[PDB]
């Protein structure tokens, strides 16, 4: 199945995630916060040593709200964006919904408030998945390759400027 090597090549080298926990799952919960932060901060790693360090991510305390920047380059000019997403309850079942305020009403592929849209195949690649793909697989497989369409669109419409 050509969809289940293009996966493999892009995730192999992230820790896979183990533990089905949510933001109301006490000891579960923080137990998963521990297997999330070592599969995000594994990919930034190897994003370093590609030269495709794209994006920093903090949460808060509890884990359930999450922020950073993420950097497109285009034309060799580095664009930056301001992310965010809550935690849903349901995680890690449920997909966490990105957020890219400043692009608000900007794309098609979007929601009301700057949720990206993700293609029909990533929720149930997601899904067949569960509960092994985090915050790094959500990165690497539904924003990475959302910017890789979208942001060049905007910059050759010139909706987005340097």
């Amino acid at each position: 199945s050509m969809a289940d090597e293009a996966t493999r090549r892009v995730v192999s080298e992230i820790p896979v995630l183990k533990t089905n926990a949510g933001p109301r799952d006490r000891e579960l919960w923080v137990q998963r916060l521990k297997e999330e932060y070592q599969s995000l901060i594994r990919y930034v790693e190897n994003n370093k040593n590609a030269d495709n360090d794209w994006f920093r991510l903090e949460s808060n305390k509890e884990g359930t709200r999450w922020f950073g920047k993420c950097w497109y380059i285009h034309d060799l000019l580095k664009y930056e964006f301001d992310i965010e997403f809550d935690i849903p309850i349901t995680y890690p079942t449920t997909a966490p919904e990105i957020a890219v305020p400043e692009l608000d009403g900007k794309v098609a592929k979007m929601y009301r408030g700057g949720k990206i849209c993700l293609t029909d195949h990533f929720k149930p690649l997601w899904a067949r998945n569960v509960p092994k793909f985090g915050l790094a697989h959500l990165m690497a497989l539904g924003l990475g390759p959302w910017l890789a369409v979208e942001i060049p669109d905007l910059i050759q419409k010139g909706v987005i400027h340097h």
